[PDB]
């Protein structure tokens, strides 16, 4: 009986030196992400809407154009909702599908439903169009390094549909795509042919990005079983800062601070966390001031903060994958 699902407990990063850090800082482009990955998503995209379809095609197209060997799957299913039965479609993009272990980055691509109000439309810029765009920019910026994966460990991206409640949050009206996918992964043997291990056992760590893009975010260290990875984000932020590789950034105003949070924040990691998957929850506390208002738009995003977080996340991912 293999102990491979315990490998994630001892897994250590291969830390980048200064020269490599400067290279990663220079290899991501916030303006290219803005134009090519983010703006096409700043549209109404609640589940089942025309915008949902457009957002899903955009995400698939941007991944498909890359050199790395991404395998795209659309996980479509039905769920009861306050409005009756509806269909939802999660997007999963995976490098090395048969690799036993994957580091998983995720966010939700649906936007919360709101009837148009005084001609304004909710596009959920921080929630979570930016997180989607950060994942797409990370795939683009690290494409040459990721192509080399073509340590039985690789990378997977998940874009959840139906994170938002159709009304106000309730246990049955929220997290449609993640409750469905977590259950599906928990009941799918992995690697193919396995007798007793599932796709969830293969999830080394679920890094969930949510509500990112406002000024001065502070991310709490939520869980003890991922605290050492939260510490790595702190260290990466500190070193990128010291090397002069971040913009409009100070250590007093750092994003990863030393502080936990006792409470529970309901989000797409919950169905995974309750089935034993380690989670690194990159959601700020407090939430952006524009949360769930028509002001959660492009004008209120903080460009340099998103750029700095792209650098930090890309270094974290390369160090985890030893690339
Ligand atoms: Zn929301």
């Amino acid at each position: 009986a293999s102990a491979w699902p315990e490998e994630k407990n001892y897994h250590q990063p291969a830390i980048l030196n200064s020269s490599a850090l400067r290279q990663i800082a220079e290899g991501t482009s916030i303006s290219e992400m803005w134009q090519n990955d983010l703006q096409p998503l700043l549209i109404e995209r609640y589940p089942g809407s025309p915008g949902s379809y457009a957002a899903r095609q955009h995400i698939m197209q941007r991944i498909q154009r890359l050199q790395a060997d991404w395998v795209l799957e659309i996980d479509t299913f039905l769920s009861q909702t306050p409005y009756g039965y509806r269909s939802f479609s999660n997007i999963i993009s995976t490098l090395n599908p048969t690799a036993k272990r994957h580091l998983v980055l995720a966010c939700h691509y649906d936007s919360k439903y709101f009837s148009h109000w005084n001609n304004r439309v909710f596009v959920g810029a921080t929630d979570s169009a930016v997180p989607c765009a950060m994942m797409l920019e990370l795939a683009r910026a690290l494409d040459k390094k990721l192509l080399s994966l073509k340590p039985d460990l690789s990378l997977q991206l998940i874009f959840f549909d139906g994170d938002e409640a159709f009304l106000h949050w309730s246990p049955q009206d929220s997290l449609y795509g993640s409750r469905h996918l977590a259950a599906k992964m928990a009941s799918t043997p992995h690697p193919p042919g396995a007798r007793g291990t599932s796709q969830l056992h293969g999830m080394d760590l679920l890094v969930l990005l949510d509500l990112i893009g406002a000024p001065n975010p502070t991310f709490p260290n939520f869980f003890p079983n991922s605290a050492r990875w939260f510490e790595r984000l702190q260290a990466i932020e500190h070193e990128l800062h010291e090397l002069g590789l971040l913009k409009d950034h100070s250590l007093e105003g750092r994003y990863f601070q030393n502080y936990s949070y006792g409470g529970v924040i309901q989000d797409d990691h919950i169905p995974f966390l309750r089935r034993g998957v380690p989670v690194l929850h990159l959601i700020p506390s407090p939430f952006p001031e524009v949360w769930h208002t028509m002001d959660d738009n492009e004008e209120n995003l903080d460009e340099s903060t998103i750029d700095n977080l792209n650098k930090i996340l890309q270094v974290f991912v390369l160090e985890y994958l030893h690339l």
